């Protein structure tokens, strides 16, 4: 089966946040995510970009963004990483999260973490 | 004026790579994407999303994703970061360049750098 | 607190790697590396800092170096993140690994990643 | 090659920070890093290692640590990239800054930026 047929859906990473993902034929990302964590409380919407064409036996490399605005948050997140339908299928990230700052204060202005994605919620 | 009017057009990084990015009003991101290093020779397509409110005197937080595939490549990179409109327009990111592996192999699957984009290319 | 009482001694990742850590009382930490992935086949030696006083129900602060070289690897990895001893005890971190690149190549030099250390090898 | 002198000095980087670095001929690195952002005063010392034989027109890569504490900051960072001795001395850094917090909150817990020093401070 393509891509789409395996990577579309509802995936849960650690923090339990929950993503609703599609991956349309022309190689986009479009869905929404809920954040467990952080000052946010609803879906936020995504874009992104997957590998059509994965060579046998390796990854779906993959990235997404959503912008985050509400009235105390402004910052935009992507995930960068490789989505695997085998056996136990994952998505397996690392991400970074910009905030909106003054100029002077870009130094501190990016955190960098790690989610696994995977169909079943976590316990 | 909105963001899009500032943040739609041509950006060139340190790399002189060359990104036509358009903004669009509902927050996300389109365009094409030129590197000028690693094996991929014409532009990729990009996805993102950015925000649309910026505090005054604050980045506007965006990312964006552009899957590469080609004969030797399968990847996908993602930067995220602060766009500022005001004085000296910069995009200043940072990236995670994530390359197809075998499962095993994920935890040297993952580049990470930082790109500071200009409206003018680099001499 | 006494962090040293915890943190010294020997840790496992996800990978199977194994460290054997010492954290002196001037805050240093020192120690060997042995990593069970990449080209490398022997112990290396460590050097970083770790902090001495964590605030009550915080994780303590760390970071430590690595250089690898051999016949045919020229390269660096630093850890940086938490060690939290009160339960279930950890060292959850985040990598960059820099390889030796001609200076034009620097854009592709550094890998990242994430390792979780605890005191028992994974099965 | 001997990497130490030509890395043992002071370094001052984007931010105007000023680092006092040791690189001794065990493979080590110690010294003094004074920040000019963030919520700290005076310098810290710092540890870590780097390589002793670059290849021919390659960077030496390298790596340390500072862990910062004082009455309001418990935070470690690592730096991690290459020094380019042969023209134009430079060493080109990623780094990691990971603050204590709970361990529910380590998600937000690391800071990720760039550095760049050289032996000239910026005007
Ligand atoms: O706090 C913000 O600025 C907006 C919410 C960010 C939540 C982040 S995105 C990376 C990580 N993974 C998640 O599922 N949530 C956090
Ligand atoms: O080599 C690949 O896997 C595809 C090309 C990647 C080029 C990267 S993306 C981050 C950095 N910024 C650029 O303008 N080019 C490189
Ligand atoms: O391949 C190299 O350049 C040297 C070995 C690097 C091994 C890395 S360090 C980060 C990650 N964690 C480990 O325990 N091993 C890998
Ligand atoms: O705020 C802290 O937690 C301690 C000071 C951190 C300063 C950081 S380290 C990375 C970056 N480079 C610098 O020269 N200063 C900042
Ligand atoms: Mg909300
Ligand atoms: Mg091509
Ligand atoms: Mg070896
Ligand atoms: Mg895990
Ligand atoms: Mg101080
Ligand atoms: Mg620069």
């Amino acid at each position: 089966s393509d891509v789409q047929s395996s990577l579309t859906g509802t995936w849960y990473n650690e923090l339990n946040s929950k993503m609703e993902l599609t991956a349309n034929k022309d190689g986009t990302l479009t869905g929404k995510y809920l954040s467990k964590v952080g000052d946010v409380y609803v879906p936020y919407p995504l874009s992104g970009r997957y590998n059509l064409q994965p060579p046998a036996g390796q990854g779906v490399a993959l990235g997404w963004a959503v912008s985050w605005e509400n009235s105390k948050i402004h910052s935009a997140t992507t995930w960068s990483g490789q989505f695997f339908s085998e056996s136990s299928p994952v998505i397996l990230t690392q991400w970074l999260l910009s905030s909106s700052t003054a100029r002077g204060d870009v130094w501190e202005s990016t955190l960098v973490g790690n989610d696994s994605f995977t169909k079943t919620a976590p316990t």
